[PDB]
């Protein structure tokens, strides 16, 4: 029986490890992203074809609600260091010009990762990101 724990307490720390890695990834993005024309920028086009060439590896490999908590947690990082950096570039949530932007480019990130398999109804709480 012990084999059920066997499995759900392996797949944990192969969850962890996933997440450090585009947690790597978000930072050295976003630490060298700029708001600018057009969208979705060269900056989340990367992003999201990343995580989309991780959601293929990995979904035939966990179960649903393990790639659900999987993506929410390399969201969580997602929003931590675009916060961060918004933060830095003085951007604010006030309905600006660059406001819109990045509100726009964002609005291509939730699109591309809803659309992912299991994904759809994620809690994603983007809104955390102008705090």
């Amino acid at each position: 029986d012990h084999i059920t724990k066997d499995y759900h307490d392996h797949i944990a720390e192969i969850s962890a490890k996933l997440v450090a890695i585009m947690d790597s990834l978000f930072d050295k993005l976003l630490s060298k992203y700029e708001v600018k024309a057009p969208v979705p920028s060269p900056c989340f086009r990367n992003i999201c074809k990343q995580m989309t060439k991780m959601h293929e590896a990995i979904f035939d490999l966990l179960p649903e609600e393990q790639t659900q908590m999987l993506f929410l947690r390399i969201n969580a990082s997602y929003k931590l260091h675009l916060k961060k950096q918004l933060s830095h570039l003085n951007v604010i949530n006030d309905g600006g010009p660059q406001n819109g932007l990045v509100t726009a480019d964002v609005a291509f990130y939730t699109g591309n990762l809803q659309a992912l398999k299991g994904l759809k109804d994620l809690d994603l709480n983007m809104a955390e990101i102008w705090e």
